[PDB]
């Protein structure tokens, strides 16, 4: 046989790169997944993570209270935490023993896969009672926030898309939502007549995670790494797997 | 179970699908440590090899109204992904076959 | 000197060969310990080891109740457990909040030092009221199970001897006794007027161990490897030190 | 055929009546079972069985504080129970917060299976720090009490023997241990030389039961009765099964 790494017959190398050239196009592909992620961010260093994998479309929607903090099996302060929740709602309106709930996010990254078509991404960033602009008469149901999307880049490819936001005030008290729709650069419309009630089926099929890591060095180790999924830490260093045309 | 005109689904998460018994003991920190273990190999500091709140089998049953050509599922690993990574994921299996 | 590994002057060589050698003969002698193990497997991957060492003869009796998983400085259910008891000795003669208590063994593994003779063991597996066969009226108080037993074997030497067998049936509900006697090839009957006080005492000197490890790999690493213990794992592995002839 | 019930040719009914005479007679053989038990009676109408079944010979022995009543899964006012057991054993010993424990049994009772040589039984009724007879130096360890066993009889046949004693009294606090063996009306001695190792052999493969149930009918129902065992009710009534020459 020929030599390794001399020739056009390294058909082991071109099998690989085709092996990894394969999976970046399927993603992008109709038949391939879009998927969105929310990262809140706590005050004691901890990260809720909430994933969500679908075929043509993908979203999460999250009230004001699911946001908050939980730690599994440990003291959550339940009821001075729903006292903290009604002076949420409406100033002065509980009757909760401190100034800051830690339990309210500091940060959200909302992270889109590289099969999203950012020109759909959609937020309602709602207030603590799930209205989106201060009154549901004059709210629009959402902003087209692709512009403020960052490119997460590993050797010169896309492997998602980054929108950072702080809550660093006490006023920053957010109900949220957030939507994207899958690339189709064809002109087979997914939610024509023809597939419509293939795009219903998907939102039944969509795959749910969500956990709370210890801290980012945790998230990074064992859910973002793992996993081959894009990622941008608190440094600004980009976590992912470059695939196309790639060994 | 889930009712429904035109069309109809369930998907829940790992989480979701183990033992709860309402108003009874869980071992509920040692059950996110399990959940930390099974996510990634190592990842927790549980207090026992097998969680016996892990589902033993899974049926699905559909009415008889349902098109059986039509049914999909999504069996994921435990972090919600259909096939290993999710770049090579077709997001649902048509297994009408084996019903 | 001679040089090492190249002469029959290797001291060095034959002083560790007979310090194996008599450990293995030792054991075999009527001055030696017979031991015998028992393990009871649970759902939960964790192994109850009763272990009892005595000269001439060694056995293990234990109730339905004591073989069932106790979790030490964890809870037990321990007021449904006694319901369940109840509903295992007789039907629907308890009131428990479950059709099946995961404290209840999946299987049993009885293993002998290689000290025992075979033809020796008795075992009296009960019903989980401790009757051997369905009624005292009609129960042989043992059965002669030697036969069942297989050799577990490192590199060509019998190092124990396993009799296996899986309760995975809602009606598995079993009480435990197993008993062997030690070798003897010679005419000295060690329970003959001469040395039967020696034997009454033997009863009175026999040490037990008991201990729930957490999986099978705990133990394999921490009771049966350090204590150079035979044994037989999930896989059919063998475990254990082959001593005779051996460097 | 001939008719049922009309003629010597009634194989089913001699069969019937072969398969009764065959358990009364094999539980009498050397090969058969002897069994004992004890019962404990408490103030709350509850009753502690300790049973034990053995080849050859057989007997239970408990401490003061072991036949005491315990509540599987609920309250026993551990602590106090500790201090009661200091004031037992020494006047004034303790600082329990009671007069009289209601966890003190009322009455014993102890069985033996038909298959025991009654000559044989022998009771150690000690105080509550297990002397036999108030001090060890003057102590015989046994008292000979089958002249005081009941025959429990049905349909004319002994089912077993009963000594039933109550402890009504504030100074009644007692340790105990009985022993009964198997008849041997052979000149066979089971403890000779030739089957001595199997009666130390023996002692390893009896089976032990212990439970409390609610009720003396709870008793009768769900654990005397299904198992064909014998016993004596608080109205002097018998249960058990006759078997010798019996359909
Ligand atoms: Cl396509
Ligand atoms: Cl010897
Ligand atoms: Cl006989």
């Amino acid at each position: 046989a020929d030599v390794a790494g001399t020739s056009n017959r390294d058909f082991r190398g071109r099998e690989q790169r085709l092996f990894n050239s394969e999976q970046y196009n399927y993603n992008n592909s109709l038949n391939g997944e879009v998927s969105v992620w929310v990262y809140a961010y706590y005050s004691d260093g901890s990260v809720l993570v909430i994933n969500k994998n679908s075929q043509y479309k993908v979203g999460i929607s999250e009230t004001f209270k699911a946001l908050k903090e939980y730690r599994e099996g440990q003291h959550n302060d339940s009821y001075d935490e729903y006292e903290v929740n009604q002076s949420i709602y409406y100033p002065n309106g509980g009757d909760a023993r401190k100034f800051h709930s830690n339990a309210k996010p500091r940060a959200i990254q909302i992270i889109f896969s590289p099969s999203v078509n950012v020109r759909t991404i959609k937020m309602a960033k709602g207030n603590a009672v799930s209205v989106p602009d201060e009154y549901l008469q004059r709210s629009h149901p959402w902003e087209a926030t692709g512009i403020k999307y960052r490119k997460i880049k590993r050797d010169g490819e896309i492997v998602g898309y980054s929108h950072y936001f702080e809550l660093p005030h006490e006023y920053n008290s957010i109900s949220l939502a957030v939507s994207g729709v899958h690339k189709n650069p064809s002109s087979y419309n997914v939610g024509s007549a023809h597939n419509v009630m293939d795009v219903f089926q998907s939102c039944d099929l969509a795959l749910r995670f969500c956990n709370r890591y210890w801290a980012e060095l945790e998230l990074v180790n064992h859910y973002i790494s793992p996993n081959a999924y894009p990622y941008l830490d608190i440094n600004n260093h980009s976590y992912g797997v470059a695939l196309s045309n790639r060994q």
